[PDB]
């Protein structure tokens, strides 16, 4: 089968987990236990990192037979590829090219906030951005019940990770904003998704490592 | 003609134009500028943030036509749609998807030196890790002429521009990497390239914003 290596956290494999669910990929996970403070030892990683064959060691790493991959997005492009959740048309391609990117600057503006030793006196100041960052998501995908267009594609799992992670931070975000809710219900919905959240790999928290300031256990 | 909008600085938006002007884009760009210290105004920008009809307003931004683009991943993939730079084969598409994400980590990584107060401290135990890092791309890159494969794609222009910066931010990191001193002297071969570097257009540093520690004047 495919190994899907990551942390025994959700941090940024979301996506990917349920992308290989939602496929019906054949797969196995190495989850990597990270130690507590104040070592934070990582050594079950660090151990093989430089003895799997990949090209830039990270993790998330798909190893799927002869190829071997590392990049979130670059593991998200491939199994979009190989089952066809890629957009379409030029519009599609576009609305998903954006909407990949901008996940990873709202992934980024919540991890900075999360690993600040200042996180308590920073978070008032961080909450007041969340309308606006609701706003652009919920005027962009508008009427449609997909982010590219009238199907899903790999940019709906990015979509919903990153407004689940928001929603669980902030749980009234979503509130002024019915097409989110919707959506978020919407994606729950899909059967290969509803299966996967009543199952044993289910993970959907703690979202950050141990050295973060919140949901880091 | 297209419109490009970004800071007066060279910051991320480099592989955009140079792909603009290897592709012979009918282009032109506004380069807003920041003021001084200490508020360092983002007014000439702030104006107009939410004028421009953006789904998600940032710079970069590309208007073509009817189409609006924000993202410069995204620019880059459109641009490579629009010119066919973008991998043919499975293989070639997979070492971009690896290659554009891998460029924006050591992207991030420069940028946080770059920006911290404690600068002059960071740099030493900086310095030290580059070694690591050239050598994942001249191993990665090999013999081949070009990051993807056989074919220039919009990679390169990614690739590019990070070697160039690190070159720039430590002079000797490529002595020990031929292949990657041989990249940099075919790229700025192209003959558009070379043709650039010599205009007025041509933006080399600053690399940072005013607040930066280095590069930033
Ligand atoms: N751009 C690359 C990301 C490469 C990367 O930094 N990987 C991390 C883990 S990812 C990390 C994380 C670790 C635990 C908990 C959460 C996160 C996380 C969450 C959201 C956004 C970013 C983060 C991140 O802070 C890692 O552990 N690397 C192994 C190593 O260096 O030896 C990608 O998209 O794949
Ligand atoms: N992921 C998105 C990035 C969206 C984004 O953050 N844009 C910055 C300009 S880019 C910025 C920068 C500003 C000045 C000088 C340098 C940089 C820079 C350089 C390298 C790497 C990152 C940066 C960044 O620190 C900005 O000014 N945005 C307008 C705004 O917020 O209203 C992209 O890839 O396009």
């Amino acid at each position: 089968p495919m190994i899907l290596g990551y942390w025994n956290v959700r941090g940024l494999v979301h996506p990917i987990r349920l992308l290989l669910e939602y496929t019906d990929s054949s797969y196995e996970e190495k989850r990597y236990a990270m130690g507590d403070a104040p070592d934070y030892d990582r050594s079950q990683w660090l151990n093989e990192k430089f003895k799997l064959g990949l090209d830039f060691p990270n993790l998330p790493y798909l190893i799927d037979g002869s190829r071997k991959i590392t990049q979130s997005n670059a593991i998200m492009r491939y199994l979009a590829r190989k089952h066809h959740l890629c957009g379409e048309t030029e519009e599609e391609r576009i609305r998903a090219d954006i909407v990949e990117n901008q996940v990873m600057d709202n992934r980024m503006q919540l991890i900075m906030l999360c690993y600040n030793p200042d996180f308590e006196k920073q978070k008032p100041e961080f909450l007041k951005t969340i309308p606006e960052k609701m706003k652009l998501y919920s005027e962009f995908l508008g009427k449609r019940p997909w982010f590219a267009g009238d199907k899903v594609t790999y940019v709906d799992f990015l979509a919903y990770d990153i407004l689940d992670q928001y929603h669980i931070f902030e749980p009234k975000c979503l509130d002024a904003f019915p097409n989110l809710k919707d959506f978020l219900a919407r994606f729950e919905g899909l059967k290969k998704i509803s299966a996967y959240m009543k199952s044993s790999r289910y993970l959907s928290t703690p979202i950050f490592s141990k050295l973060a300031q919140w949901s880091n256990k």
